[PDB]
């Protein structure tokens, strides 16, 4: 809910293109604890728009199938900072990146700072490297985690 | 990595799973996956056998559990009394206060591996989950789930 893990000089063109959710976790186990959970969602797409918003592609697990959500972020006064617009998150910050392999991010409820908190670890191909998750488990450190999620069921996907 | 010298009749008693994790997500994949299960009590049998008694969630309602698991050969190990070959593997305990075990199955392709980390009351620990984390490392988890107390 806090840490300065922000990220600076964020530019958010370079992160265009399509991502894989390698890696989740949740200060509240209710967030992620089944695919019918709200904040179990996998991150599809990243597209920004030339005003400097961000459209985010999510698949969900529902009801048997596999719905396209699309949200869009919106850029603040604070770079590496959008907020969402959805009704249980409205922020979504950026934590750090490389741009080619692999994007820290979390969706909070600044309002329910405590438990509404959500990481992933996102990489551009659906290969996998060590690096992302070390990146990744550095962030969460000072972070109230109480569910942790890996994935390898791959991302091509056994989850839809 | 299992715990040697263990005393199965001292880790007697009400315990309460602090925190799980398991290889596959799919075990511990929502309140009613499978081996998402809650430790209520644990029950040496003076032949030095083991019987357990879990909280699972059957039905909509959370239904008790009992297994039964026999000695080996290797102290801290027990066979579980079911068709598919189970294991239970007490890797460390201090008997007043904590305990953490893995149970396992090989008659999956690969492997299918749980372990929780126990207290003897509804408190938190440092110590277990700090304990808990070390014994993991070796272990190729996929998810983690640690509570504030409850089921």
């Amino acid at each position: 809910l806090i840490v300065t893990q922000t990220m600076k000089g964020l530019d958010i063109q370079k992160v265009a293109g399509t991502w894989y959710s390698l890696a989740m976790a949740a200060s509240d186990i209710s967030l992620l604890d089944a695919q019918s959970a709200p904040l179990r969602v996998y991150v599809e797409e990243l597209k920004p728009t030339p005003e400097g918003d961000l459209e985010i592609l999510l698949q969900k697990w529902e009801n048997d199938e596999c719905a396209q959500k699309k949200i869009i972020a919106e850029k603040t006064k604070i770079p590496a900072v959008f907020k969402i617009d959805a009704l249980n998150e409205n922020k979504v910050l950026v934590l750090d990146t490389d741009y080619k392999k692999y994007l820290l991010f979390c969706m909070e409820n600044s309002a329910e700072p405590e438990q509404s908190l959500v990481c992933q670890c996102l990489v551009r191909t659906p290969e996998v490297d060590d690096e992302a998750l070390e990146k990744f488990d550095k962030a969460l450190k000072a972070l109230p985690m109480h569910i942790r999620l890996s994935f390898n069921p791959t991302q091509l996907e056994e989850q839809c």
